[PDB]
């Protein structure tokens, strides 16, 4: 046989002496060359002495300090190790500039397309991370990693439909990190799992004024474009006006002085809308 043809794809994310949690890809049986019996990591504290971890996972979280580091990581099968995969973990000082022009994700072929302007300056290699967008969980990123010449790919792994992602490309030179660029983008779009709660601020005598709250990012299943209130009469006619995405409060005119109505809403992505609770008052 033949040690691992490769070197992992190797990246890293750090936050508040600092801990930084080293990652990276599980390489593919026809690169590994063989069973994988486990990685070897090092860190070098600008300066000092290096440091050394052999484990048998994907991950490796250490506390380093605000300086700077040279990170090493090396897959090991039975014939040997492969070459190592360099990381620069910046001094805690580090001013990162040249992100990506132009960035942007569209929907192609059931798969998440993103693409941006290819920079002036060389760059060694792309990181490209995303997470689902929720207000009921934090930002967990899946990642990949690209060659240098890379401008134009897709997210590789399994994406959900319905699901807001958020992703970001980050520019790798031989110094440190590039500044990040990030974006909004749904591999599919649709209706809206819930409609807005249409609820009376201020009821009146010839006017009354709308409020709803903004549907929750996991509700949406795709960008909102517009709302449509609809109010009616036990004995009228049901009347329908648009809303921009962006107002929470809408004000009825010319209305009948002590009467009841019926209100409900609507909220719309690029593939349908969703009715919301039905609502009464009276004037
Ligand atoms: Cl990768």
């Amino acid at each position: 046989e033949d040690r691992p043809s490769k070197a992992p794809s190797f990246w890293y994310k750090i936050d508040p002496y600092r801990t930084v949690q080293l990652v990276w890809k599980t390489l593919p049986p026809f690169e590994a060359n063989g069973k994988i019996l486990d990685y070897e990591v090092t860190l070098t504290r600008w300066k000092s002495h290096l440091q050394n971890y052999t484990v048998n996972a994907t991950k490796l979280t250490v506390n380093l300090t605000n300086d700077r580091y040279l990170a090493t990581l090396t897959v090991r099968n039975l014939v040997g190790k492969s070459d190592a995969a360099v990381l620069t973990i910046p001094a805690c000082d580090f001013q990162a500039t040249h992100p990506v022009m132009d960035l942007k994700a569209f929907p192609k072929d059931n798969m998440l397309w993103v693409e941006w302007t290819t920079p002036r300056e060389s760059v060694k290699k792309y990181i490209l991370e995303w997470c689902v967008l929720s207000d009921k969980a934090p930002c967990i990123t899946d990642w990949q990693q690209e060659d240098g010449t890379v401008h134009r790919t897709y997210l590789r792994g399994n994406l959900a439909e319905s699901k807001c992602y958020l992703i970001t490309v980050t520019p790798v030179y031989a110094d440190g990190p590039g500044s990040p660029e990030s974006i909004k983008a749904y591999l599919k779009q649709a209706p809206p799992s819930k409609g807005p709660t249409v609820r009376t601020k201020k009821v009146g005598k010839n006017e009354a004024v709308l409020e709803w709250d903004q549907l929750p990012v996991d509700v949406q299943n795709g960008f909102i474009r517009n709302y449509t209130i609809f109010y009616r009469t036990i004995i009228g006619n049901e009347t329908a006006v648009n809303v921009d995405s962006s107002h929470t409060e809408y004000t009825l005119s010319s209305l009948t002085s002590d009467t009841l109505y019926m209100v409900r809403m609507a909220a719309y992505t690029d593939e349908g809308g969703k009715d919301g609770p039905e609502f009464t008052f009276t004037t």
